[PDB]
């Protein structure tokens, strides 16, 4: 319009630089829309983000900006431009440009069966992006199918980090890290047992209930519930070994797994009779209760299944990782204001360097 453009009559001020506007979908904290960028020539998507009425939000629109902003490889989204008010005060919206990407897995899985050639280079990409995520300590915590888009050309990115973390190695987070995180069904054991206490092994497993669920095309466990969700995994996983029992520090997360009734392992090649034997094995690695035991992103690249891509010298990790100094965000919404300000000053008009 004259003034801000709209879209179903809210505000999407994305300036004259992005013109042609479509409403996409919900982001967590506001409207998402594709648009013709005047100067690429091709359109994107632009996501609203109003996250400043609250600290949670603003920590989480930090730490996905961080990310993303040092982040540079093929399977994992970008951000490509970055709008907001020139001043503070006026900055009540933040909207993030990135590539617009044809469809996502989820979306794919639910109209298409998947030929295994496809099942092998989804899960080559998922894995050689998330080799590089943990190589810069950082936990994605929320890998699910429609967290992983794709384009026309079967390329696959991941993105949503909003839920993603920075774990320095160097420091002990046991008891620190936030409770309830990663998607229900894509939700390690060790969420429900070590609750504060997990590790970056917990994108290994979603990965493993994404790979169950590309050989389907239905989730592996469509828990209902917190407790039900538990329940689904040791129904297919069977009850844990006693090794397994005790690796879980928690005494009464551990007497609730004993005071259950018990369950057989029930064996991949029944509920995937059609699926690639090596594509069972690695999936049989990757869904291991025991998260010590649990395979590798390193190991899962080199497997058997993805031998006609596995390629370490072209498989990058993060040159910088991330420290200490990322984990020091529990602040007040105020500052975390100012630090999003700063962060995203560099995309302003003229902004020198």
């Amino acid at each position: 319009a004259a003034g801000p453009e709209m879209v179903r009559g809210q505000v999407f001020d994305v300036g004259p630089r992005y013109t042609n506007l479509s409403y996409i979908g919900e982001g967590a904290y506001g409207m998402v829309c594709s648009a013709y960028d005047n100067l690429n020539k091709v359109r994107v998507a632009i996501k609203k983000i109003s996250p400043f009425e609250h600290q949670t939000y603003c920590q989480r629109t930090l730490r996905e900006i961080k990310i993303l902003l040092r982040f540079r490889h093929e399977n994992i989204i970008g951000i490509n431009d970055i709008i907001r008010a020139p001043t503070i005060e006026q900055m009540k919206d933040v909207y993030i440009v990135q590539d617009l990407m044809e469809t996502d897995l989820y979306k794919l899985l639910k109209t298409q069966h998947l030929s295994n050639d496809h099942i092998c280079y989804f899960l080559y990409q998922i894995l050689r992006g998330l080799k590089y995520i943990h190589s810069a300590n950082v936990l994605h915590r929320d890998l699910k199918p429609s967290n992983l888009l794709l384009n026309t050309t079967c390329d696959l990115k991941i993105c949503d980090f909003g839920l993603a973390r920075v774990a320095d190695p160097d420091h002990d987070h046991t008891g620190f890290l936030t409770e309830y995180v990663a998607t229900r069904w894509y939700r390690a054991p060790e969420i429900m047992l070590n609750s504060k206490g997990y590790t970056k092994s917990i994108d290994i497993w979603s990965v493993g209930c994404i790979l169950a669920e590309m050989l389907s095309n239905r989730p592996i466990f469509p828990g209902k519930h917190y407790l039900d969700q538990l329940n689904h995994i040791l129904g297919i996983l069977g009850s844990p070994s006693q090794e397994d029992l005790n690796c879980i520090i928690n005494l009464k997360a551990r007497n609730y797994l004993l005071s259950l009734p018990h369950k057989n392992k029930v064996p991949w090649n029944r509920l995937f009779p059609n699926a690639d034997s090596k594509a069972l094995d690695l999936l049989d690695k990757m869904l291991t209760f025991n998260p010590h035991k649990r395979i590798e992103v390193e190991q899962a690249l080199a497997h058997p299944y993805l031998e006609q891509y596995y390629d370490p010298s072209d498989e990058p990790i993060a040159e910088a990782p991330f420290k200490f100094d990322m984990e020091l965000d529990d602040l007040p919404k105020e500052k975390l204001k100012e630090l999003i300000f700063e962060e995203t000053a560099r995309f302003q008009p003229g902004y020198r360097s």
